[PDB]
């Protein structure tokens, strides 16, 4: 069963190819996760130069299999149950009064490493909106990711609203619609409605001159007693 693959520390690789309003970029990440504690740590580098969008707008795209599912909820952990063959994770991220990201990712094991490979496409961004104008603060709020089963697709859906702080004290909403479907043909766990409680801390490596993001993430399943 997939959950057995997560009882210890697992190395993580993340690779993203993006195009936002014609601005092409790539991000590479490395770190590790320990789902026992709902915890993952990564450092991401923009390998093409300067990132053309704010780092916070990429956090959700850049491994929910590292969520801590409490023992009494283990039967609701789709994410691990699809491993090692993995899952496709797709989103539409709608930035209020601005453009949208469409993302397609494959999350799977490559040997003993958990890999998140992503294509991101962003369109219809305003040239001096909060995203292409870089008006988002380098910080991140705590959210609830609401998950529901999609039995027709043998997977799940999720819906949630990310709140991005703007440098003038306002908030940029980013509505997330998500679908995950298994890559393999083995059975998966189809959960009851629940949510993941998320927390994120963004920082910088004081010795790093490349455009980059250091991330500490907690994800904890909740909403079933
Ligand atoms: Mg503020």
């Amino acid at each position: 069963k997939g959950e057995e693959l997560f009882t210890g520390v697992v190395p993580i690789l993340v690779e993203l190819d993006g195009d936002v309003n014609g601005h092409k970029f790539s991000v590479s990440g490395e770190g590790e996760g320990d789902a026992t504690y709902g915890k993952h740590t990564l450092k991401f580098i923009c390998t093409t130069g300067k990132l053309p969008v704010p780092w916070p707008t990429l956090v959700t795209t850049l491994v929910q299999c590292f969520s801590r599912y409490p023992d009494h909820m283990k039967q609701h952990d789709f994410f691990k149950s699809a491993m090692p063959e993995g899952y496709v994770q797709e989103r539409t991220i709608s930035f209020k009064d601005d453009g949208n990201y469409k993302t397609r990712a494959e999350v799977k094991f490559e040997g003993d490493t958990l890999v998140n490979r992503i294509e991101l496409k962003g369109i219809d961004f305003k040239e001096d909106g909060n995203i292409l104008g870089h008006k988002l603060e380098y910080n991140y709020n705590s959210h609830n990711v609401y998950i529901t089963a999609d039995k027709q697709k043998n997977g799940i859906k999720a819906n949630f609203k990310i709140r991005h702080n703007i440098e003038d004290g306002s908030v940029q909403l980013a509505d997330h619609y998500q679908q995950n479907t298994p890559i393999g043909d083995g059975p998966v766990l189809l959960p009851d409605n629940h949510y993941l409680s998320t927390q994120s801390a963004l920082s910088k490596d004081p010795n790093e001159k490349r455009d980059h993001m250091v991330l500490l993430e907690f994800h904890t399943a909740a909403g079933i007693t």
